[PDB]
């Protein structure tokens, strides 16, 4: 459902169409509150929109270069570009919301 990026592939996964990145951790307690909503978000959206995970412990550049400071960070990507940003947990109808205003 959800697909996993990296610093190494992340370019490659995201440049064509509309991605929603999930930039969490290990240690974040909202990000493990999100997660089952993402899944869910990701069904709605087959064929839509991907959705992907980054996990910013292991890939701080990505991090870095989209000044993702804290987290949960969820990024609206389009054509390879970041296009909109939601900070801390959001319920599902929220994250759609902002996924339609750009397909």
């Amino acid at each position: 459902a959800i697909v996993k990026v990296t610093d190494a592939d992340f370019d490659s996964k995201v440049e064509s169409g509309v991605q929603l990145v999930d930039f969490w951790a290990t240690w974040c307690g909202s990000c493990k509150m999100i997660a089952p909503v993402l899944e869910e978000l990701a069904a709605d959206y087959e064929g839509k929109a991907d959705i992907l995970k980054l996990d910013v412990d292991e890939n701080p550049s990505t991090a870095a270069k989209y000044e993702v400071m804290s987290i949960p960070t969820l990024i609206v990507f389009k054509d390879g570009q970041p296009v909109d940003k939601v900070v801390g947990f959001q319920p599902k109808e929220n994250l759609a919301e902002v996924l339609d205003k750009h397909l």
